[PDB]
């Protein structure tokens, strides 16, 4: 369905989408090739959706983060680039866009937030959050606010949750594990406390959004906003003198804002893909491409190592730079759907007053794991680790209605190749309740009861935070 001979790409309307048409005009101009820059409305739910059924964009532009969940779905491309030009760019973007040993996207820019003051208002930005109810009821007497940063979207409130012991998934071993989640650790907890406390104490309103946000600062009613590097060219087009500094610590802590590398994935039912990587690697991610698309809304840290020594010497880029390095990297495992539409409701239920921040974060850890990926969960860690290999083979035997090219690929299968297999097929619940019927005909009555206990436990939690 995707038409062949063109170019279809999609990015984020809050980047620089007009200077990345100009590189897609310069590439027709270059091989009479049309390259149409679209900025679709919640096009990282989109894609997952339009891609799924062989449709969608060539080129798919996101934080790294979601392409994780994408590759999973087996939505994207493998890349592969030459290591020529895999020099060309630092190599902690391309750990960025690795997934299972795979590349599975270019790496363009990385992104931090970073804390961004009115000059005019505040000659000398707060260094810590402690600091900003008694700087708000100063400007509050000049008729102005002192922060004012979008609440609707987690990814803002993140780094002060961060910043005294919240985290997203633990990485231990080399591996993110996503039985060890740390949006309600005593740290998140008193993260999101003082920002409820700023609401309740009328420094700030629950209901500020990105677009409130941006307008309150760029009109010189508010002292300090956060945002991020694509947020400097409105603020430049503005009367308002800024500067971009370190985000406030909170408790002696650094503010650690998750970092994001801006990313290109090529959509795998794509027939341009050649194209695409050519694009890509040899008119993007060039000094002049980047520059086209940075002067339009700039990019942060680009990942291209002959520009970025250019953009360094900008002491907004140092100010990214910093605060990245305070800052965590984004997980990139499917997980990361789940963990961000959590934490986004504990945030918008906890500042509303829906909810305490106890309850509101206690219902967060339950929801930032899907109950397919802890239901996979039960039936290989629960399941399938508790046979040997020969028992593997008699349950293996069970699985030959489900055809599946039985004959020599089921007989390879490992376990978490099976429970892959049988979710696949069937859906999560109805993959566990099979191996629980399995595991009974194979007389394993202890250990199929053992998996109905914990298939109760999850489902259980799950009930406890719904109503
Ligand atoms: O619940 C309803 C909302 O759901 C939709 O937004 C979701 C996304 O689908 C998730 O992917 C996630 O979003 C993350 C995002 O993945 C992450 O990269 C980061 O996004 C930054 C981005 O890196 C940066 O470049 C810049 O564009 O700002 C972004 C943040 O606004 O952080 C996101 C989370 O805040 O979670 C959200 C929901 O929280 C849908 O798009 C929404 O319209 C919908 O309301
Ligand atoms: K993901
Ligand atoms: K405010
Ligand atoms: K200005
Ligand atoms: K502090």
């Amino acid at each position: 369905k995707i038409e062949e001979g063109k170019l279809v790409i999609w990015i984020n309307g809050d980047k620089g989408y007009n200077g990345l048409a100009e590189v897609g005009k310069k590439f027709e101009k270059d091989t009479g090739i049309k390259v149409t820059v679209e900025h679709p409305d919640k096009l990282e739910e989109k894609f997952p959706q339009v891609a799924a059924t062989g449709d969608g964009p060539d080129i798919i532009f996101w934080a790294h983060d979601r392409f994780g969940g994408y590759a999973q779905s087996g939505l994207l491309a493998e890349i592969t680039p030459a290591a020529a030009f895999q020099d060309k760019l630092y190599p902690f973007t391309w750990d960025a866009v690795r997934y299972n040993g795979k590349l599975i996207a270019y790496p363009i820019a990385v992104e931090a937030l970073s804390l961004i003051y009115n000059k005019d208002l505040l000659p000398n930005p707060p260094k810590t959050w402690e600091e900003i109810p008694a700087l708000d009821k100063e400007l509050k007497a000049k008729g102005k606010s002192a922060l004012m940063f979008n609440l609707q979207e987690p990814y803002f409130t993140w780094p002060l949750i961060a910043a005294d012991g919240g985290y997203a998934f633990k990485y231990a071993a080399g591996k993110y594990d996503i039985k060890d989640v740390g949006v309600d650790n005593a740290g998140a907890k008193a993260g999101l406390t003082f920002l409820v406390d700023l609401i309740k104490n009328k420094h700030m309103n629950a209901d500020t959004d990105y677009s409130i946000a941006e307008a309150a600062f760029n009109k010189g009613e508010t002292a300090m906003t956060i945002n991020g590097p694509w947020a400097w060219s409105n603020i430049d087009t503005s009367a308002v003198n800024y500067g971009v500094t370190v985000l406030p610590t909170f408790k002696g802590q650094p503010s650690k804002p998750f970092v994001g590398v801006l990313s290109a994935g090529i959509n795998a039912a794509s027939p341009n893909k050649e194209l695409a990587k050519e694009f890509l690697e040899n008119y993007l991610l060039t000094d002049e491409g980047l520059e086209a698309v940075n002067k339009d809304k700039p990019l942060g840290a680009v990942a291209l190592k002959s520009y970025e020594e250019e953009l360094a010497k900008d002491p907004r880029i140092a100010a990214t730079m910093e605060n990245a390095q305070k800052g965590e990297i984004m997980p990139n495992i499917p997980q990361m759907s789940a963990f961000w539409y959590a934490v986004r409701t504990a945030v918008i239920n906890a500042a509303s007053g829906r909810q305490t921040v106890d309850a509101a974060l206690a219902a967060a850890q339950t929801n930032a794991v899907d109950m397919e990926s802890k239901y996979k969960e039960i039936l290989l860690l629960t399941g399938l680790d508790n046979i040997t290999d020969e028992e593997l083979d008699r349950f293996k035997f069970f699985l030959s209605d489900e055809f599946n090219i039985a004959t020599g690929k089921l007989h390879t299968a490992n376990r978490i190749q099976v429970a892959t297999l049988m979710i696949q097929n069937a859906g999560a619940v109805s993959a566990v309740m099979k191996t629980i019927r399995i595991f009974q005909k194979l007389n394993y009555m202890l250990l199929a009861k053992r998996l109905q206990e914990e298939k109760e436990k999850v489902d259980k939690q799950y009930k406890s935070v719904t109503k």
